[PDB]
């Protein structure tokens, strides 16, 4: 039986379609969502979910969370380096990637790829489903933010593979929410705007939905904007206030910083229904206490630039779809951070007073849609009609002379899709031709994101310009690129090497074996 898993920055959620309805499956503590946390105790036990989150403040250096903020990224990504300040666990460079180092007991250190931490969370979600169903689960539909790039998508698929899941399909979070909203609606064509603000990533998608046919027309997002940033703004405010008032810098005391996290998260949630919240920490730093009152006004002020920046993707989507505000028929809010009154206010005011769709739990709707998609793809006949057209989030291009982004596949193209181009050599007997592929909307490649460097190898000896090598760039239904090459000369095997350094089957097998030790 195939399940849907929403693998989220702060929480994850698992659903199954069975007997004609979605069940959101409760974990072994009775909770319909599970924290995306993993911890290693001094005694050598591994904890996942609620139990891991519960001991953050007593064992901060060996409690891992927010792995989705690191997954599929390089070490020098500014989103990685900015986030290190607020994470209690050591982040070390390895394979040009941010790895996570922890103590597993007896002095002993272990280093993990972000994929391996996310695999442990997926395994706990799988086990939650297996307990409910009373049998093994080997197949799943797993979520990603719509604006996740090629590397982030592949790394999430690899986490699935490490967790013993055949990932049937990667689904974009707002698309999943749209399915939850729109399955079995027979209203004819409606324009639906999904505003998806979770713990770590932000997406906006505009879909048409018409009697079981769903199409993403335009999407735009920010993969490093979410609830964790709102917390960290408030945390930094108090870390600096403490140093100003006392002289003492607490940024290296991990217990101090993560006790502040715990209190800030609590206060933030309270401030969605109250106007003031009390922050209290006993033995915050060097045996001293910390008490501060946080008003809703101050919380809003500390985050207002980030809140107002959520309108940037909304306008980008309206521009790309050539629609006006008045053409939007329904606004669907998902992600837990859409509970923030100021966020609701900003969206409502942007659409001239339009109220959001009712009956949608912003914590669960993404998993609900993923579970529907799993059931449909399995061959269920008691599911609602579902035909889905989804898109690539980023323009792919190739670097040409002058550091120029030459466009190959535009953003918002329905996937799967492909494009071919003929390449040749610049020098006599040249054996290798290198192609650099970028992701982004800027005219120069230095302002876009490098996807990969691909080498066409084994070009047979000939005079410059004579070889004719057709290279095909295909984005599959998961949004992941595959590059292949064929010799179109008159009367050779052309192999492509790349610098992406994906996890190999050998490496994955080692990671599966290492996870079995706990
Ligand atoms: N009532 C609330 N007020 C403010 N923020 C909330 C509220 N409920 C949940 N959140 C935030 O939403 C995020 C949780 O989003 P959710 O969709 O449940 O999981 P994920 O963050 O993994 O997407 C967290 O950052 C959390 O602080």
């Amino acid at each position: 039986t195939v399940v849907g898993i929403d693998l989220g920055t702060t929480y994850s959620c698992v659903g199954v379609f069975k007997n004609g309805r979605v069940e959101i499956i409760a974990n072994d503590q009775g909770n319909r969502i599970t924290p995306s946390y993993v911890a290693f105790t001094p005694e050598g036990e591994r904890l996942i979910g609620d139990a891991a989150k519960n001991q953050l403040t007593s064992n901060p250096e060996n409690t891992v969370f927010d792995a989705k903020r690191l997954i599929g990224r390089t070490w020098n990504d500014p989103s990685v380096q900015q986030d290190i300040k607020f994470l209690p666990f050591k982040v070390v460079e390895k394979k040009t990637k941010p790895y996570i180092q922890v103590d597993i007991g007896g002095g002993q250190t272990k280093t993990f790829a972000p994929e391996e931490i996310s695999a442990m969370v997926l395994t706990k979600m799988k086990e939650t489903a297996e307990a409910y169903l009373g049998k093994k689960v080997t197949h799943a539909v797993v979520t990603v933010p719509a604006y996740f790039n090629d590397a982030q998508r592949q790394a999430t698929k690899d986490a699935g593979t490490i967790a013993g899941l055949n990932v049937m399909r990667i689904i974009n979070e707002p698309t999943a929410a749209a399915i939850a909203y729109g399955l079995d609606k027979r209203e004819g064509e409606k324009n639906i705007l999904v505003f998806d603000l979770g713990g770590g990533a932000f997406d906006v998608s505009l879909l048409t939905i018409d009697n079981g046919v769903f199409e993403v027309v335009a999407t735009n997002g920010d993969t490093h904007l979410g609830g964790e940033d709102f917390d960290q703004r408030v945390m930094e405010h108090f870390i600096k206030l403490y140093k100003k008032k006392t002289g003492k810098d607490v940024r290296k005391d991990n217990r101090a910083v993560q006790k502040l996290r715990r209190e800030v998260e609590k206060a933030k949630r309270a401030l969605s229904s109250q106007h003031q919240a009390r922050i209290e920490i006993e033995s915050f730093f060097e045996g001293e206490d910390f008490s501060e009152t946080l008003t809703r006004a101050k919380f809003e002020e500390l985050n207002m630039d980030l809140f107002r920046s959520t309108m940037k993707p909304v306008q980008k989507v309206l521009e790309d779809s050539d629609l006006k505000k008045s053409d939007i028929d329904e606004i669907v809010l998902v992600g837990g951070s859409t509970r923030i009154p100021k966020i609701q206010q900003l969206v409502k005011e942007f659409f001239n007073g339009k109220e959001p769709s009712r009956g949608i739990n912003p914590d669960e709707a993404v998993a609900y849609g993923a579970a529907v998609q799993a059931g449909v793809l399995s061959g269920d006949q008691d599911t609602g009609d579902l035909v889905l057209l989804d898109v690539c989030p980023l323009t792919l291009g190739i670097e040409t002379v002058g550091g120029v982004m030459t466009k190959l596949i535009p953003r918002n193209t329905v996937v799967p899709t492909k494009k071919s181009q003929i390449f040749s050599t610049a020098s006599d007997n040249q054996p290798t031709v290198t192609i650099k592929v970028y992701e982004g909307e800027r005219p120069l490649t230095k302002d876009n994101h490098l996807l990969g460097t691909f080498d066409l190898t084994g070009i047979p000896p000939a005079p410059r310009g004579v070889p004719q090598i057709e290279v095909t760039f295909e984005i599959d239904v998961n949004g992941i690129l595959r590059v292949t090459a064929e010799d179109k000369g008159t009367g050779n095997k052309i192999t492509i090497t790349n610098d992406q350094n994906r996890l190999t089957p050998e490496e994955i097998e080692r990671m599966v074996n290492d996870a079995e030790k706990f």
